[PDB]
């Protein structure tokens, strides 16, 4: 409820993609950009995940902070706005 | 038959949807106002829902109480206004 | 062949059900009225069992007398009334 | 059967989820919020439990008040507000 | 190779029907009819038994008499009619 | 190729078919008369069989003998004569 | 073969369950009500014991009157309806 | 090799059962009826014999004839049809 | 590349096919001419496999020289003649 | 055989027990409760004592009534309810 | 987002197609010339793919470089010339 | 049975535990805190002994307060909270 | 070497008998039961003979007839019902 | 390496076999036709032998003539065409 | 960590590779062509292998230079041009 | 509980681990790189341990400074960030 | 050292058996058949005999001869083919 | 400590091989060719040393230049090429 | 029996020790420290003593009360804590 | 208790050791190395002594000052770290 | 101490040897061969003897020289290479 781990709203807002939104953000996934300082996904496990595994493995490999950079620029460049500026909005206090 | 759970209902009132109307109700789920203490419905979810796994999300989010509240406002803002005092006259006994 | 066990039986009839049909049938299963003595079935199960499973759950949890009668019933609500007169004809003889 | 020790009861709600609403339930259980007198349950279990291994695990890691409470709060969290409600309803004497 | 044991036939036989045939086909097995001297399997073995399990299970219960009986029996049931008159045309020369 | 199986034959015969042609197959397929002593098809399996999986269902029901008496009743049945003439003079030899 | 041990038909009856069943089956032995002058069997037993040596454990700690009592109620509360008739029919005739 | 002793062959039996099949074979060895004029073997002694000091066990306590009609009946009571029929067709000249 | 197994061309080619070609080439494994020396393979393993594991089965029934004549034959019998002749021209030298 | 010494049928009873039911049993003689005067036995002869020495150092300690009612005190103690029973039934008859 | 994988753009580009456009695109690519040193993308999964599979099995049967041009090929045979330029303007630097 | 001596219980409430829990009861005893006034046990014996040898282990080495209060320190540690609650109520009357 | 004293041949019989056996049959040497006209043997003596000392005492002890009767009995007594035949058979011809 | 044993070649073409296809074998071992002059596996130790034990098994039982020549047999009766051929290729020069 | 053992890359690499190319990697493994100095791997330990086992069997069967040259090979073979363009690129210092 | 043995908080973390991380953690176990002074751990009993086995082999075989060093390079590097970060920051106090 | 005494050779060949073989083969010992004039092995000697005292007791009981021709004899019997061809092979020249 | 006795760096290398490893190593052990001056090691012994008793025994039975050459050449034949190299590699001064 | 000489009740002591325990305690029998005023007991005649004889020995050697004091000094220092708590609480009355 | 003989301390930390462990730490002692000045133990003692008699005879055989020397280094090539570092730390003050 | 008589080097190459090879060493002595001019011992006194013993009754039937050279040869014969290169290296200088 409202406040939970960084986990849980990374998959309630990947929850909230549709089926083709979906495999737009595991194809930027897999590909992205090797600046910033992140690891791409691999394609074995970005198969099957739906909504939770992936946020799972997004968290896993690149810890909260850059999980949430990545999610929020790629919810930019898949062209849902709204999602980024919820994002962006409602970035979780670090500390 | 008749006496039934809340969930059987609103199926049916669901059913009595048309496929453009069913689209609108959909548009009106995912982005409910965010007043009247509701939880809108992801658009992952409400993507391949026709009519039975609606009426099922929207009680599983909502409520019995809250969700009938809400298909009722829905009817009223589809134009559909006979389903929306069948809706009315047709409330379950509370209690 | 004919002569067999309830649970055949019931397995071809649920088997005879369509694919909106058997949601439905699985959407009142998981929420029979609480009188006339019946355990509603668990939404764990009633999510992958298609039709022989469902029967197998059926028989499982009610014993042959409530589940026929609850197949009859559901039968009856879900508005296939051939296979409600084909049940109500074809009770098999209780002993 | 009604009474029963408190084990039967939390694995009755858990087979009471679906398959997605499962992993949603063992992703919060992972991720617990340290506060409220929590232990959270570590990832390497909970990947094979089902409903049975899953609520003997919660059972065994928090005691029966601290099962029952985080069993509450993550059926309010994953939407399952109807589980929520009527957990709260046949919520156990204690003592 | 042709000429082997009845096991081997039997195998075959039960490797030939689908996945919801062999479904059917263990629902039947155990509820097989009381009358006409055979012993129904119990329902826990016939679980993890895909085609030769189930086979040897059935023979080792029965004998090859009545294994064979309750498979061409159990075919007719399941509406398996070219199994059915395939095992009638290529019945063992009992010895 | 030319000489086959009587349900290459039979499939091909159902390729032959139209849209709303098939659509009037399958009704007079799960709603075949009682007698000629024929097992009409259930309503579950006859909802997504096209035209290769319908044949397998009808050859598997029925024997090979039945199934084509009653695709040749039933392609006179929905006023496609010229199918109906097709298949009465390229009967498979029986035998 | 019919006659036999109290044991036999109680290895034969555990051996009907299926793997959960088995698992909920070992759940309410575990936890046993404190009441109807029970002993509850340990955890550290119940965890390898398929269905031969779970069945003797309970014989060995509370005799056969109570194993079956305890037999019949588990089978009750682990919604196995079918299983609880049949041990109430096939009572062994205590003296 | 064929002709031998009567542990030897009744070794080669054991021999022929499974492991789960073996662990009912020793817990009817354990349990049988008192009439029939048989001795019961102890529990302690029966752990840990696989099939020779099982046999030998066997022999032992009951002698050629009643080892050879206790392993005939078990065969038959565990389902072990093929071995009971094999067993009762090679039953040494007694003499 | 080019040059390679037997078993990976035929997977190449059945790769190459469509759902309801794939469909048909399986209709048509399962119902290969008695003549011609071939052994038909059963439906159990020939339902899931999409286009690697047919192959694999395809020749670990028949043979590289028999599963390469089936597989030309059944892809001038689909209707499929490019296929058909792209076989014919790439047929593996044999020795 | 049946009628003999009271050691006879102590050691025929400690060996109806197992391997860590003999340690269980081994474990309460050593430690046997003050009251009840009773001479616990000590660790240094109850290390290889399989059945035979234990029952004849049990009766040197204790005397024959002694000896008997702490078998049936441990036998009841470790959970061998039927070995209780059986003691209990067939106790000798002193005096 | 502007600067991006090649794939990501690619996806994008195919976007920009129509539906009978992405049709003759499909078309163009499973028989794709075999001069210009490219390996045609196989009839068995590109009749699934609509945008964004077709461009990522593209890149993965013919590497960047190749799948840019045959791109630019077919936008260019598909008469979707503005595609065509716009493809050449927005060349990804290449190293 | 309920009044016994201390290693009796303490053998009891290690039986309790599973393999894996066992394990980890084994690793804290091997590495008990040095403070607090406890002996660790040697890794020599503590493989073997699975839960008498184990209780008796702790106790020789102990003494039986000091047994007892990491016994229930390692239960709580082992995550065994419902063990170690069992472990405050039913801890002996010291003295 | 066949013909001999009897103290050979119950040496050789005696010999025949394992280590439990033999201890077994030591435990029933010394508590013959006071009927039948027996005297038994002190403790002191048979504690080191193996099996030709004990046959000896046994002989000096009882005479011919009564050594042999015991032999029997207890051979009969420690269940060695091959032995207890043998012996029965090969009776030495007294006088 | 090339040149060893033949229980060596024996174990690598049983490891190449898979696991559905090691219990086919297993299958065929148990039950291998009477006559040729060979002797079945019995059931007990082909149940927990992998690929190693099941070829020693076979050479000890056999010979390494009998064993090459029924693995022979079998890998042509268990529908394995290559290992057959191949089998057949790679047979040791027997002397 | 970029610097590691072969296995390790390999691994990634393999994980990187989606279902059906796993399953076109292995196909290709176990019918690796004789020449170019490679082993090809048995059919019965490639279907277990997901990712690392795979890896690890192939290193442990060719070494580390000629398990890099058939990954490569078999990259290209399977149509993943980028996953051969990057094993290409990222190739090990030998020595 | 919170303070403990450095075994016992290792094998927290390997705990924390999946299945196929666990696989992985052991993999880089197997192959730790030969620089930094480590002993890689031998394959022969990184095969059975799952958890604690695992933990008191690191520790054993590379003392606790280096074990700790290890675990934290390899949560690292089999990409679990959380797991890294989490050893990082609860590293104990060396001394 | 090849060349040595019966007994040597002897006991190499029974030293080549496993233990299950071992026990087998003192089953045989002490069962001989009575023909062929033989005389069997007392029990009490063939328990803790492993391998050299069983073939000095076999020499000691029978002659070089007679327990040549047995371990012949009992090698073919418990199913040591290899071992019986190898005796065969090189049988001492006798005279 | 790496300068040791030929016994430990063998011992080393065994351990390192997995379950079914040391399973092929030893039935390679025990077939190994009689040429090249070695001697096979018996099947007694070589079925319950794990890795230190077998390095003991190959040792024992061959001297250090055969038991290391057999370590080698067994090495290459399991397919264990990684160890075959270490062991070529690291090859002892002899003298 | 209770009041007797100190003597039997070091006897008795030392009987409840176990065997390697007594090994212990004589181990510490002849290295006891030269302070604190004792003689150390020579190795030769401390070897076959079992519990009397090592009694009489230490008492022969070191008064009654020196042997008191090393017996619970011993007790105390091979981990036999509840011996060491009985000895110190059950010192006899000195004087 | 703490303050002993060598010889003490020795035999426990040699407890302290596992039964593989301790198999390793006998194989070392059989060789140790040649320098040094140390006398490796003959086999023949270093085969029935578990944890004291090796002590012992190591104490017997080296002297104090080398056999804690042995035993360090041998801690060190066992690979038991946490024993040679415990070993290091508590030597004891020599002169 | 390294120089003495060869008895003691004798009985100390008797004292390497293990128990199962100090049995075979004595085994090959009764019978060594009748050539190479040597006596055998006779069981009567080479049956208790360990080690020291025996070596003076092989020294006192044979001299040094002859016993030297029995010793070699058994140390040969009875696969205990190792001791057969030691003596032979080590040879006495006889005169």
């Amino acid at each position: 409820m409202k406040m939970a781990s960084t986990r849980c709203k990374l998959a309630r807002y990947l929850e909230d993609l549709e089926d083709v939104d979906l495999k737009k953000f595991k194809m930027h996934l897999e590909d992205y950009p090797p600046q910033k300082g992140c690891i791409p996904l691999p394609r074995g496990q970005t198969e099957k995940a739906d909504h939770v595994d992936l946020a799972t493995l997004m968290i896993d490999f690149n810890g909260e902070e850059k999980a949430w950079a990545m999610a929020v620029w790629i919810f930019a460049a898949i062209n849902r706005r709204d999602l980024y500026e919820k994002a962006k909005r409602d970035e979780p206090k670090w500390g």
